[PDB]
């Protein structure tokens, strides 16, 4: 007994205020119910804290920086690519090549170049946003109703814009409970209370998209996986607080399979990567998790939780950064390469991240064993954030961003390029010729894609 | 029980052209009774057919191609650099954090930087042959006797140059049996004599060895492995043989532990990659073998033979190629990038030096298909870097070791676009590279030696 298809609910930006995780400060049935037949996860760790990161790693089954996808945004442009290994198989290909209808209503927003439609079979491709590939919306419930699929819808989440629908109730700043330590002004009470309004607006998304597989008898024999692809990006001066940055809601909900899903548990607060998502979407469907993918079938006999989990952040727009953090029972550790410098927290006694440990001889030998476990993943992954972008990557923030890269990088550009800072950079650099295993469709939404240029921001 | 000590002795460029393999062309006795005590290893297929990518990827435990050490030479100038990610650990590192005493007596030859003293810990480097380092000789089999260690000899095997030994059989160049359409020269036929007589030479030197060890006691509790780097690289036109190149002679041999290695067969004929030898060796001595090694114990109870061995070739000194191979019981596949990739497949029960490509043949489509998608696979998994060209930095050290020699496309763009520096030394065009925050550049003066590559005499 599998399910017949897959269903990727995929928020964008949202943190799991809902009544499935014991918070009632807004009503969310739709999500409550649908976590009460199904499998909730409390623990699930995505690969990393922003858009194309997380979306790169789980498509492609490895940590994103694995595979020289880790900076937010990249390759975006005709004259900085990347290409993903000759013979690679990501998650959509997988599903293709076993048979089945494959489609993404929404952003993909990959950092590499790729051919769509060996991805994505059941729909076309069209321009998105920042040299984002977007898939078309059509009527997937229906026309798909007896073809066994692999599909994606993509909602907005924390970054819905319109609250007039009668369903979305007031929600009141001043009644905000923020993080300890956390600016405590209008503005964030006011993305507190816009963040619960946009549960409510989840909820019934979600509702309607169970709706409609019932309407077409399609909700009993297919797997959904309900996440996120990170939540709010929230800082304490300029610290990053990680742990509600990557920690994602997920639930797995298969109907005609609910007592094989429910055997482990129908809560499971063991510690699972987002990357476990694809392997597990794969299992479930009977295709083989290749051995060079990173996760592992949530659901197996043999699988009885990570030690660990491991998240990585790299460059965010322009500002170059890079971080690597690890995910115990008790702590999250945090490797913070550009201040070498260290932090990990307790977690039960510190949610929101304010004590550092580090440095106290007490959590000396914690402090090492988290750090042991991030060199591990380093020497098995060769973590291509150890290495520098290159300038034609740099070139390409510059045309996103202008004048707003101040970082070292981009201003080393500028110092050798005084001549053509502001020329866009498919005026200035050759485009990238796609490999040969690999050959540019000639869609013409594939170039639109390519113009970044934004004079806007110069 | 494990063996107390691992030895490696470690030839350079030699076939199996020995007794123990049935050759009896020259007397090898020694190296006869070493296999007929241990186990012989048929299908031993290196990684890589020459010097640095074969010693770089089994020091490392993996693929040459994987690490972007896959180029010979390379990341030897001051300012071109290749360094292992951070907490990486080669094989000498495992023993160190075991305990082990560990050394290198010749060259290592590895395509990155690295700090020797983390590596071995029992003896000091010097300077080698174009950036490599070398381990400096010494009393190994009394200095060790009593603290295990994981040691390596290299051993000069086809490189041999003084052949006035008294034992040295003479070799008559016109009763050599050279490869069917192999060139037939007296060139041809010279080096074939020679490389006959550097079986007697190696076979002394193992005699000489088992004698150390049998002279300290060392002899009963020490794992050997007995190998090349690759075999001679024979090229018919433009084609290499690559199975006499990658194919090695090896013996493992552990006298105490003789009945328990002996135990899967005294001869194997299932296929090894060269990269099982530090895998092996790690399992020996009771180390564990890390997750990111390709390499397997081949004495396990779950080690049921490869399906399949993978080599690569990368650049050759100034020669910019890139073709991957898959050796399967039966078939020898080649894949071809810089002749838009074109491939080989050879029958070698049929056709043992690789003289009728089957690929384009339609009743070998489906054997083709196969083997093209074990590469495939090898290359997703790995993310074999030969699929990304190298630098403008590493192309000078190419033009600085050979000059005028290099006239690839890759040497002839970079003198177009720098005629104003083509001639001078790298390391005046371009600034040092900084060792990284986790691996300091010891002090040490040969480290300033072997950067100075530069050769005038090839311009
Ligand atoms: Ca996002
Ligand atoms: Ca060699
Ligand atoms: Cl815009
Ligand atoms: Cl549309
Ligand atoms: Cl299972
Ligand atoms: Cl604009
Ligand atoms: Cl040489
Ligand atoms: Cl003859
Ligand atoms: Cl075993």
């Amino acid at each position: 007994k599998k399910p017949t298809n897959i269903l990727w609910i995929y928020m964008e930006d949202q943190n799991p205020w809902n009544n499935a995780w014991g918070d009632y400060t807004v009503s969310t049935p739709n999500i409550k119910k649908f976590a009460d037949q199904g499998v909730r996860f409390t623990n699930a760790h995505q690969p990393a804290p922003v858009c194309s990161a997380t979306r790169s790693a789980l498509i492609t089954g490895q940590y994103q920086t694995t595979l020289g996808l880790q900076n937010h945004r990249s390759s975006r442009a005709s004259y900085n690519a990347t290409f993903l290994p000759e013979g690679y198989k990501t998650v959509p290909e997988l599903f293709v090549d076993a048979g089945y209808q494959t489609f993404n209503i929404g952003k993909d927003d990959y950092n590499f170049k790729y051919d769509r439609s060996k991805l994505y079979n059941a729909h076309e491709g069209k321009a998105g946003f920042q040299g984002a590939h977007d898939g078309t919306k059509f009527d997937w419930a229906n026309n798909l109703k007896n073809k066994p699929f692999f599909g994606q819808i993509q909602l907005k989440g924390g970054k819905h814009h319109n609250f007039n629908g009668k369903d979305v109730p007031q929600v009141d700043p001043d009644k905000m409970t923020l993080p300890a330590y956390y600016a405590d002004t209008p503005a964030t009470r006011a993305e507190w209370a816009k963040h619960y309004k946009t549960q409510v607006l989840s909820d019934i998304e979600l509702g309607q998209i169970l709706k409609e597989l019932d309407d077409n008898n399609i909700l009993e024999n297919t797997a959904i996986f309900w996440f996120s692809d990170h939540g709010m990006l929230l800082l304490r001066h300029k610290q990053e607080l990680y742990e509600d940055g990557v920690k994602v809601p997920l639930i797995i909900s298969w109907p005609a399979g609910k007592e094989l899903l429910k055997s482990k548990g129908a809560v499971r607060n063991d510690l699972i990567s987002g990357l476990d998502i694809p392997a597990t979407s794969l299992a479930l469907a009977g295709i083989d998790i290749p051995s060079y993918y990173d996760g592992k079938n949530v659901f197996s006999e043999e699988f009885s939780g990570r030690d660990y989990v491991i998240s990585a952040k790299d460059r965010m727009d322009y500002t170059f950064d890079r971080a690597r953090s690890v995910r115990t029972e008790k702590y999250r550790y945090i490797r913070q390469y550009h201040p070498p410098v260290e932090e990990l927290y307790d977690l039960q006694s510190d949610p929101d991240q304010i004590k550092n440990l580090a440095a106290l001889p007490k959590y000396k030998k914690e402090l090492l064993r988290h750090r042991q476990i991030l060199l591990d993943w380093i020497a098995k992954t060769d973590d291509k954030g150890a290495y520098p972008e290159s300038e034609r990557a740099v070139k390409e923030v510059l045309d996103i961003w202008g004048k707003n890269c101040v970082s070292t990088q981009c201003e080393s550009y500028r110092l050798h390029h005084p001549d053509s800072v502001n020329i866009p950079g498919d005026k200035v650099y050759s485009p990238i010729q796609w490999p040969a295993y690999m050959p540019k469709p000639k869609t013409p939404y594939y170039s639109e894609i390519e113009h970044i240029y934004r004079k806007k921001f110069q």
